[PDB]
C-alpha cells in the first residue's frame, strides 16, 4: 500500500496548486511507467481535482486516467487517516554534538503531519525517561512542544527503554482501532549493557499494542542494533540521509493506515 509520493507535495490535495498538480502528473509518468501525460491534462488545482469524477479522468488520460483517479483516492484516503506518532528522542551524552540532527529533523516530520486526525508526542530519555508534550493534534501545544524541544541539553546514559515505555503507556490509554500508532526512536545505536536486550524486549510491547516502531539512527549508528529495535530493516532510516530518508520515513509511515 506504498505511495513514494515527493516530499514536496503536501500531505492533502485540496492545497495543491495548479503546478502542484502539474508535478503530480509528471511524477506519476515516471513512478507508474505511464504512456506520456499532456502537462496540460489537468489545468486546475486540487480543489478542482478533487471534484472530477473518474469517467472524466478516463476522458482526460485515456491511457492512465484510470490509474490517476485510483491514485488519487489512495493519497486522500492516507491523507485523512489517523495517526498517533509518538517521538522517542535521544538525549544522552552519546548526541550531544548531534541534537540539532534530531530536533530538525523531528521538526520536518511534524510540520509535515498537519491533518486534523494526527496526533503528536515528544518524548525524550537518557539515564530516565520525560514527557515533554503530551500526544495531542493542538498545533498550538505542539508548537510550545517544539520550542522545549529546542532548550534540551544532552547529557546521560542511553536507557532507551525508557523511552518506549512512555510511549507504550501513552498508546495503553488512547490506542484504538483505525488509529495507527507510530513510534519514531531518533537515537544514536550506541547502547551499553542491558540496553539492548531490555529495548529489544520493549519494541515487542509497542508491537503487542498495534504500534509500528521506526528507527531513526543520527550520526555513525550501529545499524544492527535498530534493526532490533525497528519492525524490519525497511523501517531504519539514516537522518543524514536529509531529505532523501525523511521523504522515505513519511512513506512509509502513511501506508501504514
Ligand atoms: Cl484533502
Ligand atoms: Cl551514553
Ligand atoms: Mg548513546
Amino acid at each position: 500500500g506504498s505511495i513514494a509520493l515527493p516530499a514536496h507535495l503536501r500531505l492533502q490535495p485540496i492545497y495543491w496548486s495548479r503546478d502542484d498538480v502539474a508535478q503530480w502528473l509528471k511524477w506519476a509518468e515516471n513512478e507508474f511507467s505511464l504512456r506520456p501525460i499532456d502537462s496540460n491534462t489537468f489545468e486546475m488545482n486540487g480543489k478542482a481535482l478533487l471534484l472530477l469524477t473518474k469517467e472524466d479522468f478516463r476522458y482526460r488520460s485515456p491511457h492512465s486516467g484510470d490509474e490517476l483517479y485510483e491514485l488519487l483516492q489512495h493519497i486522500l484516503a492516507q491523507a485523512r487517516a489517523a495517526f498517533d506518532l509518538y517521538f522517542v528522542l535521544d538525549k544522552s551524552g552519546s548526541v550531544a554534538n548531534n541534537w540539532i540532527e534530531i530536533y530538525n529533523f523531528v521538526q520536518q516530520l511534524a510540520e509535515r503531519f498537519v491533518s486534523p486526525e494526527m496526533r503528536l508526542s515528544f518524548i525524550v530519555f537518557s539515564s530516565q525517561a520525560t514527557i515533554i508534550l503530551p500526544l495531542t493534534g493542538d498545533r498550538g501545544k505542539i508548537s510550545k512542544g517544539l520550542e522545549d524541544l529546542k532548550r534540551v541539553s544532552p547529557v546521560g546514559e542511553t536507557y532507551i527503554h525508557e523511552g518506549l515505555k512512555l510511549a507504550n503507556e501513552q498508546i495503553q490509554k488512547a490506542g484504538g482501532l483505525k488509529t495507527s500508532s507510530i513510534i519514531i526512536a531518533l537515537t544514536d545505536g550506541k547502547l551499553d549493557g542491558l540496553v539492548p536486550s531490555y529495548a529489544e524486549k520493549e519494541a515487542k510491547i509497542s508491537r503487542s499494542l498495534g504500534a509500528s516502531v521506526y528507527a531513526v539512527g543520527v550520526l555513525d549508528f550501529e545499524q544492527a542494533q535498530l534493526e532490533r529495535i525497528a519492525d524490519s530493516k525497511e523501517q531504519v532510516f539514516p537522518v543524514k540521509g536529509g531529505f532523501q530518508a525523511l521523504k522515505g520515513i513519511i512513506n512509509s509511515i502513511l501506508a501504514q493506515s
